[PDB]
């Protein structure tokens, strides 16, 4: 019943009439499997479900860019090293050479 | 879509014509929420799903008691401190006073 999707295409195309600045992002669970599911899916105890980070009421704000609900801040902030995409990748580099990408065109596929 | 059940009643009544020796076990995720989901649900990478520990092909052997698929060994072995029920509870005690139960009548409800 509960199936985990290996490859997920995260896209801003879901926002009404937003003209995206970057391409879609492909997230693979395989490369992140050693990380506790709840570290990223940090709201599991609040809803007892695992849902999209961009669900209504979560990180779905495409208007503001510096708010907690903002898409840009959420996935690129370097002040959070546990669940921010670039935040953790950035943090790994402080521990030694890391392949985890910071380049915009590594996450954002074209 | 993906909802996590808080209270799960684990029962051996699901085994053909097995006469159970002990009562059903109630497992609550709330008391175990700090533990990585995949530590217990250790076969997630093999099936990419989270299913019952007693699923066919897993720990469903009620005939043998000392085999890996055996129900008795799986949940009570003290040689595994990561996913065995009594194994971890036992291990916690070596770290200091722990309320985590070892008494048969704590897990097995009556
Ligand atoms: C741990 C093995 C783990 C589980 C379990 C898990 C499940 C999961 C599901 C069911 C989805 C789909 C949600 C939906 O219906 O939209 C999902 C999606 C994503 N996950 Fe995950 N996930 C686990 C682990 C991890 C880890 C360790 C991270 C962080 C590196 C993570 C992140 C993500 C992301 C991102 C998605 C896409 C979410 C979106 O907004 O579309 N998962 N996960
Ligand atoms: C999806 C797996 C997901 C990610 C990724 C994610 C990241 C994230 C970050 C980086 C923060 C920190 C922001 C900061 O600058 O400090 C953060 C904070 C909150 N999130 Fe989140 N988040 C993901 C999923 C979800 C979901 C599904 C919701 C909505 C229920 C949501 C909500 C929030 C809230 C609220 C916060 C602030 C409070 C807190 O727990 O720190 N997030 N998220
Ligand atoms: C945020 C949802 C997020 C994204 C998106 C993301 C992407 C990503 C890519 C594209 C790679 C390269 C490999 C691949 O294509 O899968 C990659 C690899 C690693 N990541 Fe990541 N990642 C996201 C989030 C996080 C978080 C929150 C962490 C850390 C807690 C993290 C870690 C890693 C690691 C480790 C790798 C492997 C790098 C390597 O040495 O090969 N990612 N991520
Ligand atoms: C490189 C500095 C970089 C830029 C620039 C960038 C931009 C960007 C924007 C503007 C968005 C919002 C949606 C849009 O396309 O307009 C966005 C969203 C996501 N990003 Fe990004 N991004 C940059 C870098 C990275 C890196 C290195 C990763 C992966 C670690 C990454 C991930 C994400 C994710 C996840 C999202 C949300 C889903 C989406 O809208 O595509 N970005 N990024
Ligand atoms: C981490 C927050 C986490 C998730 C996610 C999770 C999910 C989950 C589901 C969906 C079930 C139902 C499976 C089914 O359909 O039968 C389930 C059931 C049990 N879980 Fe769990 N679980 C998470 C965390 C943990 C942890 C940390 C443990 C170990 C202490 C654990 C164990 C169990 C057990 C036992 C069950 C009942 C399984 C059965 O055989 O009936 N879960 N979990
Ligand atoms: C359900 C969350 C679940 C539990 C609990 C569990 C425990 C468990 C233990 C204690 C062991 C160690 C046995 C020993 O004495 O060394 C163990 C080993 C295996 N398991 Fe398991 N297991 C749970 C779930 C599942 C599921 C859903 C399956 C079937 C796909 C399964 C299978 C196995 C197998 C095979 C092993 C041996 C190989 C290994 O990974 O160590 N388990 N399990
Ligand atoms: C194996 C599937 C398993 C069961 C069953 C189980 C039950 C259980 C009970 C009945 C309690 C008491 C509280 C309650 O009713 O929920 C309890 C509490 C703790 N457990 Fe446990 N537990 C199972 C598995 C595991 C595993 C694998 C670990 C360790 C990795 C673990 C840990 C804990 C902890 C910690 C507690 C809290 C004790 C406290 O100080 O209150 N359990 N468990
Ligand atoms: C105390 C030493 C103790 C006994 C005895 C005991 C017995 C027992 C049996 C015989 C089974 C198999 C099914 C049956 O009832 O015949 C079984 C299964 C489970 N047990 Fe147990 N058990 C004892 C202790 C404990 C403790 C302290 C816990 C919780 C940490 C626990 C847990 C479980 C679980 C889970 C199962 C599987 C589901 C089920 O069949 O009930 N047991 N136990």
């Amino acid at each position: 019943t509960f199936e985990i999707p290996e490859s997920v295409t995260m896209s801003p195309k879901q926002f009404e009439g937003y003209t995206p600045k970057k391409g879609d992002v492909t997230f693979n669970h395989a490369s992140h499997m050693d990380i506790a599911c709840q570290q990223c899916h940090h709201t599991v105890p609040d809803t007892y479900t695992i849902e999209s980070c961009m669900t209504e009421g979560c990180h779905d704000n495409i208007k503001e860019r510096t708010e907690i609900s903002s898409v840009e801040r959420t996935f690129h902030t370097t002040k959070d090293s546990e669940k921010s995409c670039v935040g953790c990748h950035r943090e790994l580099k402080r521990q030694g050479p890391s392949d985890a990408p910071l380049a915009c065109n590594s996450c954002h596929v074209q």
